[PDB]
């Protein structure tokens, strides 16, 4: 399980000295000198915070168990030393939040469609085969790379965007809030100065749905409306969401997410 890098089928026996630290992104960007592959490495120090190390080990436990899920960041191997644990994760491009910051505007629906089917299937995978509820769905946990892949981040994968009943299917509400934010470039609770004020607007105000003057398809507006159901007893589970016309459309439609991602990253900071 340890002392081996598995980068695309091939397994390599290696140690931490076989990796060149290319800087920080504690998550390091490191290069495998034997092959030239550039990977992400998380360093968990033995003397580190017990609360932080507990979350890292619990998240790693789910990641190692989720090798058969294509919509979850995978582990390439581990290196255990006397003072550190190095966790090799696949190097993703950037999170959806930084994509929103670099875009300085709305994200196209065709990108959010491929994003929706990837995150729902990831959440559905965590609950059915592992009984895991993410309990923290947000654009910062949605990772996209230069190859068009969309995967769930490993941070907090073992369990502002909080559902009404949380203040089971509460991650459905957080997904709907994330979709509205990315589709409009505006967080629907951006003028709230405190966390408690956000919770009040979630319960008191009507759910913030997609605008009808941005060319959004009826399937997109319907999927978001279903995700943002106030009553959790009437909010659809993942089995019902996977049968939505919005999901079925982007399960098969060829969307060039890779080229769109490269153009957004090519935009200057």
């Amino acid at each position: 399980q340890t002392g081996y890098l598995t980068i695309g089928g091939q397994r390599y026996q290696a140690e931490i000295n076989d990796l060149e630290n290319l800087g920080e992104m504690q998550v390091w960007k490191m290069r495998f000198r034997k092959t030239g592959h550039v990977i992400a490495v998380k360093q968990m120090r033995r003397s580190g915070n017990k609360e932080e190390n507990k979350r890292i080990l619990m998240d790693l436990d789910v990641v190692l168990k989720s090798h058969d899920c294509p919509y979850i960041v995978q582990c390439f191997g581990t290196f255990i030393t006397n003072t550190d644990v190095f966790i090799a994760m696949e190097l993703m491009g950037t999170c959806a939040e930084k994509l929103k910051k670099r875009m300085q505007g709305p994200i196209p629906e065709r990108i959010l469609g491929k994003m929706t089917v990837a995150i729902v299937k990831a959440l559905y995978y965590l609950k059915e085969k592992h009984g895991v509820i993410h309990r923290d769905v947000k654009p910062s946990n949605i990772l996209l790379d230069e190859r068009g892949q969309i995967k769930l981040c490993d941070f907090g994968i073992s369990g502002a965007y909080m559902a009404p009943e949380r203040i089971i299917r509460a991650d459905v509400w957080s997904l709907g809030i994330s979709l509205v934010e990315l589709a409009t470039g505006q967080f629907p609770y951006k003028n709230c100065k405190t966390d408690f004020e956000v919770l009040t607007k979630v319960l008191q105000e009507e759910p913030p749905l997609l605008p009808g003057h941005m060319g959004f398809s009826g399937d997109f507006q319907s999927f978001v409306k279903d995700c943002l159901t106030k009553d959790h007893r009437k909010r659809p589970k993942y089995n019902k969401l996977l049968e939505h016309s919005f999901i079925k459309r982007y399960e098969t439609l060829e969307v060039d997410v890779a080229s769109w991602f490269k153009d957004v990253m090519a935009k200057t900071e």
